[PDB]
């Protein structure tokens, strides 16, 4: 699924996103446009094996098991392929325990490089919530 700008926003405030952690609601709009391109089946493969999926790109290195990255953790408890789903819970559920385990969302490379610092109301400004 490819979700509009607008109607993420709302999902994700719906989801307990909004100032989650002291994460305003754009910070989370913003990091998934550049991870993602709001699409919920985005897969990424890093060079050590692991892949990164769905809306906010969450690696199979710790967080999600796929089967297929040799000594890697699943500290959400969750098959890989559940984040992929239109549905954006489990996406939500696990970036919020990797937003809480101390290095808030410096985790996300594309959040870090291109939304860090900048006018991140701008991502939400105009949408219904
Ligand atoms: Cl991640
Ligand atoms: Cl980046
Ligand atoms: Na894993």
């Amino acid at each position: 699924k490819v979700f509009g700008r607008c109607e993420l926003a709302a999902a994700m405030k719906r989801h307990g996103l909004d100032n989650y952690r002291g994460y305003s609601l754009g910070n989370w709009v913003c990091a998934a446009k550049f991870e993602s391109n709001f699409n919920t089946q985005a897969t990424n493969r890093n060079t050590d094996g692991s892949t990164d999926y769905g809306i906010l790109q969450i690696n199979s290195r710790w967080w999600c098991n796929d089967g297929r990255t040799p000594g890697s953790r699943n500290l959400c408890n969750i098959p890989c392929s559940a984040l992929l789903s239109s549905d954006i819970t489990a996406s939500v559920n696990c970036a919020k325990k990797i937003v809480s385990d101390g290095n808030g969302m410096n985790a996300w490379v594309a959040w870090r490089n291109r939304c860090k610092g900048t006018d991140v109301q701008a991502w939400i400004r105009g949408c219904r919530l």
